[PDB]
RNA sequence: GCCCGGAUGGUGGAAUCGGUAGACACAAGGGAUCCCUCGGCGCGCGCUGUGCGGGUUCAAGUCCCGCUCCGGGUACCA
């Protein structure tokens, strides 16, 4: 033990230890309980940013404290390899996308080797090798045999001239970020699996996850969005086809003053032949883009189509519109306007004067005020013939049945979610295990011909995708004739949400999963990543576990016991616009910054020349280039410095705003550490400690040891909340580098304090506590070292603080022996000459005393 | 727009079930890796202070009603 701490010959020495033990690779051992913690896989993007080191660090942290508890600890890392950076990418590297992301693999994970993480690389995967995406392609094969997959026209972006799809990340401030062409809405055949058969599961057994946070169940059930209504149905006056909508307020049917059709809808189509008002707004909606957010921020337009649908209950003829708001492809292509009860309804009226009708009362039963804005609570219903006088309830009933009786109405069940497609239109993913034959027949690549391999040696032209453009690769032979697969590949979800059962065994080649493995391991005890994935991943990930459920493959009915989503490491992000409209990002640390009097971005250029729009934080990635690698660092401190400074920066939790500053208090506290067992380990073999023999500092300080043992313990285990873990450890080391280290007792009580605080540190600063252990002689491996148990007799305390207020103002604080009556402390407060200054002239009205902590004397 | 979160000293944050505001650290200043000062306004004291406005309570960073700004997601970024 050199006196001073250089991890450079520390770090990779302990590595290499880790590597030639295996100390992280682990079997299915059934003399030992298990605990499964896992980590979502990175994509391999290029280079590890803090985001990654906050999210792996705080996994790592939590499997190595398990393995001191003793159990059997997967720890798993895998690359989710698939995806759309690395095509262009590719492009702009006069690459192919193979090979660039098996080089992106190489560094990244030497760049995860280096930080320390206990993975066990022996059940490391790729998800763009055959070995792996076959499964998930045989997979698909049986649930289209179970019925569970199905084909239809979907809305995608495409720049019309090019011919090429484009992803929503891809389309900006209105065109294409290519070339000066505007993307354009195109309807295109798709494969989609009926997610939506498993919604009532989804949203049922999410009562049942009482170990997931609120805030990710919440954004699920209104993901999810059911609802309880009724399907009406609608003549129209001259067309010989009906219309449908759905509403959940059949309570409010009576004030129906309209209908909006989309764009697409055939009616809207028929009526725009006649109508070139009509047709050139059906052309202007074209141009509507894929997307929840641009679709509700839009201003609502639309044409009246001239055609006129029967109201069913009153005969009234009430105009048909086409609306910019209203789209064929998710629901019916319908819906019903009421404007009076509906404030998107009100406002579309508005505009386009149509009749605002009233026909629900306000909470005292008087005819509501529309003048401003729609009455949307539910109310007794007016205006509406024989139904007047019913409230929501009843109302919702009569409608329902008259319309049943009638039968143009239906209750029916209806949910936001809708089912997921899977089709992609780009070379980098796991192909389709789809076919066409001859004939005009399509049913899935048999079993004989699974996995359909993607090539990977492929010069790409940014235009098609090498499997489109070859003709000759979607030959095949089918049911004994020429058939012609599917060059379409998945979604890269697709293998993300699978890939928490194959770790449990990767090398498995008769199927997807070895069960026993797979019950063994399952569920997973622990799944920590980003809040970003709330919904769309960890809903496929839970209705991906469940079909594995349904095929008998996996007992449990939930994947994840716990689920810990961290939150997002932020950083500025700056682009200039090139020579074509592409944008530039550039990073933080080559932006020149002018800033504000209260700290905001005011101008920005880089070192080249170039006025830099400022877009403000937003989470770290390669996307906008803000990343911030830790290389650097590591090289520079350590890896158990940047280790701990991220988890002590803020709880996991909570989002984080990028800064360098505060690393240094992570170095310096290493070297303290360093420093104390250094000094006390250089002076010897200690003495038994004698517990009862303590002077009274010993035993306050024997005191602060064993608790700061059981709130780390639990600051760890139970709150997830490390970065009050490190202070109470920070505390502890400051009281014992003041503990004189002189006789025998005091250099006992040092060797346990010691042992005890370098295997608490051990979870977040592993190489630097796997060498103090040695030195300290402790038994073994630390990685094996059991977790540190408090002594309840060391941790008894005689007396308790009170602070003592005076309305409500604190005037004093006092020791007060534990076993303290009331009368007691009023008694000993009364004694102090400020709580005494604030009662003269006044009478206590009232007294609060809160057992052993505060005493609150209320004063006229 | 809609759904979910967030805001505390120059800075990151602490206060775990409504009960001491600023633990533990970074920066800064001064002194000899160690000390010491460190929310604001005016001394071994008083007031005030947790994004903004109201409210409940003996007591509010915490709870209630109404807002601003910031971030995450919004179904083809992963
Ligand atoms: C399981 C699949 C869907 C995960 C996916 N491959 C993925 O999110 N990959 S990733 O972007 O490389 O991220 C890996 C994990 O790190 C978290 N993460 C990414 N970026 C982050 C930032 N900027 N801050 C905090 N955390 C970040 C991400 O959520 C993943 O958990
Ligand atoms: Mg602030
Ligand atoms: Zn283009």
């Amino acid at each position: 033990m050199q006196e001073q701490y250089r991890p450079e010959e520390i770090e990779s020495k302990v590595q290499l230890h880790w590597d030639e033990k295996r100390t992280f690779e682990v079997t299915e051992d059934e003399s030992k309980e298990k605990y499964y913690c896992l980590s979502m896989l990175p994509y391999p993007s290029g280079r590890l940013h803090m985001g990654h080191v906050r999210n792996y660090t705080i996994g790592d942290v939590i499997a190595r404290y398990q393995r001191m508890l003793g159990k059997n600890v997967l720890q798993p890392i895998g690359w989710d390899a698939f995806g759309l950076p690395a095509e262009g990418a590719a492009v702009k590297n006069n690459t192919a996308p193979a090979p660039w992301t098996y080089d992106n693999i190489a560094y990244m994970k030497n760049q995860l080797k280096m930080l320390g993480f206990g993975y066990d690389w022996s059940r490391e995967l790729a998800t763009c090798t055959p070995e792996y995406y076959r499964w998930e392609q045989k997979f698909f094969t049986e649930l289209y045999k179970k019925g569970l997959v199905y084909k239809k026209t979907s809305a995608v972006n495409w720049c019309p001239n090019d011919q090429t799809v484009l992803a929503n990340e891809q389309v900006i401030d209105g065109c294409c970020w290519r070339c000066d062409t505007k993307v354009e809405r195109k309807e295109i055949p798709q494969w989609f699996i009926k997610i939506t058969a498993y919604a009532d599961e989804l949203l049922n057994d999410l009562d049942k996850l009482d170990h997931w946070p609120d805030t990710v169940k919440t954004m699920q059930r209104n993901w999810i969005g059911r609802s309880e209504g009724v399907e009406i149905t609608f003549n129209v006056n001259d067309y010989d086809n009906t219309l449908t909508v759905y509403t959940t307020r059949p309570d409010t049917f009576m004030g129906c003053t309209y209908l909006a059709v989309a764009a697409g809808h055939p009616l809207a189509q028929k009526a725009a032949e006649n109508n070139p008002e009509l047709a050139a707004f059906i052309d202007e909606c074209r141009n509507t883009k894929v997307a929840e957010a641009e679709m509700a921020t839009m201003e609502k337009k639309g044409v009246d189509t001239g055609f006129k649908a029967v109201h069913p209950l009153t005969g009234e003829e009430i105009p048909v519109w086409a609306a910019n708001f209203v789209l064929m492809e998710y629901g019916t292509g319908a819906v019903m306007a009421v404007p009076g009860h509906d404030q998107r309804d009100y406002e579309f009226a508005s505009k386009y004067g149509l009749n605002i009708k009233p026909v629900i009362l306000a909470a005292d039963g008087s005819e509501p005020d529309l003048s401003q804005q729609a009455l949307t609570e539910k109310g007794v219903l007016f205006n509406s013939g024989e139904f007047n006088g019913l409230d929501h309830e009843a109302a919702f009933n009569a409608i329902a049945d008259k319309l049943t009786a009638m039968g143009v109405g239906e209750r029916k069940v209806n949910y936001r979610l809708r089912d997921w497609g899977v089709s992609r239109q780009r070379y980098w993913g796991a192909p389709i295990p789809m076919v066409t034959l001859e004939d005009g027949t399509v049913m899935p690549t048999p079993d004989d011909q699974l996995p359909v391999i993607l090539p990977e040696d492929v010069v790409m032209d940014g235009i098609t995708s090498p499997i489109k453009a070859d003709p000759e690769w979607a030959k095949t032979t089918v049911n004994g004739m020429p058939a012609l697969r599917e060059t379409d590949t998945f979604d890269t979800f697709m293998e993300s949400s699978w890939y928490y059962a194959r770790y449990t065994c990767p090398q498995y080649k008769e199927g997807m999963l070895d069960s026993e493995a797979a019950n063994y391991w399952l569920p997973v005890d622990i799944y920590i990543g980003g809040i970003e994935h709330a919904i769309m991943h960890l809903l496929y990930f839970r209705f991906f576990h469940k079909l594995m459920r349904d095929a008998g493959m996996v007992n449990s009915d939930e994947p994840a016991k716990q689920l810990l989503c961290q939150g997002m490491v932020l950083a500025d992000a700056f682009y200039y616009v090139g020579e074509n409209g592409e944008r530039n990002w550039v990073s933080p640390v080559d932006a020149i910054v002018e800033r504000d009097e209260k700290g905001r971005i005011v101008k920005a250029k880089d070192a080249a020349g170039h006025e830099l729009v400022y877009t403000g934080m937003s989470k770290m990635s390669k996307s906008k280039n803000n990343g911030i690698d830790p290389q650097v660092m590591v090289e520079r401190y350590g890896a158990d410095t940047v280790r701990l400074f991220m988890m002590f920066a803020s709880p996991a939790d909570m989002t984080l705003e990028w800064q360098e500053s505060g690393v240094e208090g992570a170095n310096r506290f290493l070297k303290r550490v360093w420093k104390l067992v250094y000094e006390h380990t250089a002076k010897g073999d200690v003495a038994a400690l004698n517990v009862d023999a303590l002077t009274e500092n010993q035993k306050a300080l024997r005191r602060d040891v064993h608790k700061t043992i059981a709130k780390v313990t639990d600051d760890i285990g139970r709150r997830q909340t490390f970065n009050t873990a490190i202070a109470a450890i920070m505390e502890l080391m400051n009281k014992l580098a003041k503990a004189p280290t002189d006789g025998e007792q005091d250099r006992a009580l040092m060797q346990e304090a010691l042992l005890a605080v370098v295997r608490m540190l051990n979870p977040f600063t592993p190489h630097i506590c796997f060498t103090l252990w040695q030195e300290l002689k402790g038994e073994g491996d630390i990685d094996n070292a059991p977790w540190p148990v408090a002594d309840e007799k060391a941790m008894v305390e005689d007396s308790t603080l009170v602070v003592v207020q005076v309305n409500g103002k604190v005037r004093a604080k006092i020791t007060v022996p534990v076993d303290a009556t009331e009368e007691q402390v009023r008694e000993r407060a009364g004694q102090e000459h400020l709580v005494a200054k604030y009662l003269d002239g006044v009478t206590v009205r009232k007294v609060i005393y809160v057992p052993g902590k505060l005493l609150n004397l209320v004063v006229g």
